[PDB]
């Protein structure tokens, strides 16, 4: 009555045969799971990766978190935190003491139902000022992946068994059914797994993944992680609810790192007709989030999770829509979607054939859109043009000054404003000079582009 738990998300228990190929499995469950936004996956009894560490030698910099509903929090940035330092042992000791002191009970006898109830009480009661700490970063020499990775150091035969698993999250990016694989541009924050060390009540605010990608989260060990998820189709519903209750979160900001997010009771969303689902993720289980599926949660206690973004062929059209949406909001991109597409086209001979077919369809849309934009800017009197290798420019040197989109297919420059670019939607936002002073900078002619797409079609057969 104070808190009503959302209904449970789907839980899948695949056979080893069903489980072995993550991409085939995800495609199979997608008609069910995309209706709930998140789902949980229990691997077959078979699958049991080694979880081995000396907690005395693993160090990380803790982040501090206040727990107030609707209060703005800043998105985690790589290597922030500060200079302070915990080992996994001293953090665990701190975390277990916090929880057992908080409830005056041993940590495992606190029911998950109760921690959940207490979480939503304490975040709404700002007479309470509970602060907690957590770890969040990519693998480093001081704190590595919880999955086996190659290095020597001699690996056990059981560790070797899991090196090339499709569910070893170090691998998921670089597998052939993943389209982020082919991206040459390092984007560490996105293609590499994140490591999360949690404690009771430490939480992750409501968000969707960059570029509306999937995510997959594995809980290596510890107390459960509680999740709330919202299906992709209700993303704008949720955002509307949020913009009315917490308008502060929707101000334009300097960059991608200054992104603001918040804790919000799922009952509040359910009250405004946003469908929400929940789950408790236990050690050894996976949670999968689908494209544009909002999710949030908190930890039941001391634990260690690993998560990574990924993008399947199914995602490609949504990826294009996402960048369009980013343009409308003037939100920064993590990478150029078109650059990714053209990179794959340039590698058509070595592409998985299903990938080739789907890339070809997205490329066809890209080319027709580009054709139309170029005709529009020509009618605005932009006549001069020159080829430009956009992929060579640092990202922050090829952003539209208006909408911040990362340019690749083309942009407009002007001698009156050296170094500045606009995308072709924002030709009028660059300078006040006469039209003929403008230059179309383009990566490819239409005559370059159609053969590239043809190579994909041949590969797809
Ligand atoms: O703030 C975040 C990090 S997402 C995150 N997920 C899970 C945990 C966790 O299980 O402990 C966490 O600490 N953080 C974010 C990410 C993308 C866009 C905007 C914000
Ligand atoms: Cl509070
Ligand atoms: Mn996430
Ligand atoms: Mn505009
Ligand atoms: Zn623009």
């Amino acid at each position: 009555s104070m808190f009503l738990p959302p209904p449970e998300c789907p839980v899948f228990e695949p056979s080893w045969e069903e489980f072995a190929d993550p991409f085939a499995f995800i495609h199979k469950i997608r008609p069910i799971a995309e209706q709930t936004g998140i789902c949980k996956v229990r691997p077959p009894p078979d699958w049991q990766p080694p979880f081995a560490c000396d907690v005395d030698k693993l160090h990380f910099t803790p982040r501090i978190q206040r727990l107030n509903e609707l209060e703005a929090q800043t998105r985690v940035k790589l290597g922030g935190g500060g200079a302070r330092d915990y080992t996994l042992r001293t953090f665990g000791e701190m975390a277990d003491a916090f929880k057992s002191d908080y409830f005056n009970m041993p940590v495992h006898m606190v029911p998950t139902e109760l921690v959940e109830k207490e979480f939503w009480r304490l975040v709404s009661t700002i007479e309470e000022d509970v602060t907690v700490e957590y770890g969040a970063d990519i693998a480093s020499k001081e704190f590595g992946s919880g999955f086996p990775v190659r290095d020597g150091i001699k690996l056990s035969p059981e560790e070797e068994e899991y090196l090339d698993s499709g569910w070893n999250l170090n691998n998921m990016p670089v597998m052939e059914q993943s389209v982020l694989a082919h991206i040459t541009a390092d984007i560490c924050g996105m293609k590499l797994p994140w490591l999360y060390v949690g404690m009771c009540f430490s939480s992750f605010c409501w968000h969707i993944e960059d570029h509306w990608s999937y995510s997959i989260n594995y809980l290596h060990w510890g107390e459960p992680k509680t999740w709330y998820g919202v299906p992709g189709y209700a993303a704008e519903q949720l955002e509307n609810v949020m913009k009315k209750l917490a308008p502060e979160l929707f101000v334009s900001q300097p960059d991608l790192l200054h992104q603001l997010v918040t804790i919000m009771n799922p009952n509040t969303l359910m009250t405004h007709e946003v469908p929400v689902y929940r789950t408790n993720q236990c050690a050894g289980e996976f949670v999968i989030t689908f494209p544009r599926a909002y999710h949030s949660g908190f930890n039941q206690g001391f634990n260690f999770a690993e998560a990574v973004n990924f993008c399947t062929v199914d995602w490609l059209p949504l990826g294009r829509q996402c960048v369009e949406h980013y343009r409308l909001l003037h939100r920064y991109c993590v990478f150029s979607h078109d650059e990714m597409i053209c990179k794959m086209a340039s590698k058509a001979d070595v592409l998985d054939v299903v990938v080739a077919s789907t890339v070809q369809k997205d490329m066809a849309i890209m080319i027709e859109d580009e054709k139309a934009l170029r005709e529009t800017v020509r009618k605005l009197g932009v006549i001069d043009s020159e080829r430009m290798d956009f992929e060579l420019l640092p990202d922050d040197e090829r952003q539209c000054v208006k909408c911040k989109t990362t340019c690749f297919m083309s942009a407009i420059s002007c001698s009156c404003k050296p170094g500045l670019l606009v995308c072709l939607h924002h030709v009028k936002e660059l300078c006040s000079c006469p039209p003929y002073k403008y230059k179309l900078r383009y990566r490819y002619t239409l005559d370059d582009l159609y053969p590239m797409m043809n190579a994909l079609k041949l590969r797809a057969e």
